């Protein structure tokens, strides 16, 4: 239906951060929400299916931000904006609380631990991976799988700043972010370019 | 010494189940049975017998670290440094301390830096002193040796430590040999004389 469901959303964000996914019942956030739990349970037909909207909303809403690289554009450049976007979307977006919400699930919930992945994280790979399969057929990079090295690229260039963020420690400026990005590059060219 | 580690265990209980902020001095001095003059006497603040904690409890991870030889050879020193960091990760050691300090939600940016530059920022160090030797013994090349043993504790690394906080990792030794294995090789490719 309608506006409410939004708000729903909302307020169930707000409760799942604050408290946790399973502290936090369809009672409160029907309340918080001010509708029935017919109204609420109509939307949503339980906590998990509520959570599961959530995940898949903010996951393909991220995927949308992120550039699909063209060789065009030049080896280094594509790889340069892509890197750059990822680091954006960690900084500025959901992922560390997703992943601080369903941690503190302490794996009762592995249905929603492996959709967040698939949808987030595996998605990021895939998309990248496609662009490493096009710079390889084009004989500008060499590695034997593009979903390996696609995660090795990501590793590098993102190294420890999920746990600074975590931590509160990740307060770094533009030009920090582009030193970052500009040492993984460096370095996955080293492995990946003919030599 | 005497008083001191019953004071560190009843704190780090108190901390463990109620959290920083809502742990007081005076809690601590019960469950220890001290009282708060003897307290104060050893610990001039909340936030110093934390730190205490902290600097102990990381001390002690980095002993369960080796040390790498360049004598072993590098790839065996390499592996063997990969296998034990990486064993930190699927036993969870630093995940209850992390916890307590990521609940804080940045209002304690000095112990979180304290726990960050005395584990993982030391885990860096002592690799990137190993890449110094190797360098110069011309078996490696880089510019920075901090910034390459932060890329090969990355790719060594990879996804692991997110699909163990999610509870989707559950890796057999035949795994984790090929995760190292695979870090290791890209590591090499980018910096062994070509
Ligand atoms: O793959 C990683 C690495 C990171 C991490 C890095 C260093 C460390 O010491 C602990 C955790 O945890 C994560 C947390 C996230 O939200 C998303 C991620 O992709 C990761």
């Amino acid at each position: 239906a309608g506006r409410k469901m939004d708000i729903v959303i909302r307020a169930a964000w707000q409760l799942f951060l604050e408290q946790g996914f399973s502290a936090t019942s369809m009672d409160a956030i029907a309340k918080a929400a001010g509708v029935s739990k017919a109204t609420l349970y109509a939307y949503f037909p339980s906590k998990e299916a509520l959570f599961a909207s959530l995940i898949v909303a903010e996951c393909e809403s991220l995927q949308r931000d992120l550039p699909v690289p063209k060789l065009s554009a030049g080896l280094s450049e594509a790889l340069r904006d892509f890197a750059r976007q990822y680091l954006h979307t960690f900084i500025h977006r959901k992922d560390v609380a997703f992943v601080r919400i369903i941690a503190n699930e302490s794996g009762r919930f592995p249905v929603l631990a492996r959709l967040f992945y698939e949808s987030g994280p595996e998605a990021t790979i895939r998309r990248l991976a496609q662009f490493l399969e096009e710079a390889r057929a084009a004989r500008v990079l060499e590695f034997d799988d593009p979903m390996e090295a696609a995660n090795q690229f990501l590793s590098l260039v993102r190294g420890e700043l999920p746990l600074l963020i975590v931590l509160g420690l990740s307060d770094l400026t533009e030009e920090a972010i582009e030193q970052e990005i500009e040492a993984g590059l460096k370095f996955f060219l080293k492995a990946c370019q003919p030599r």
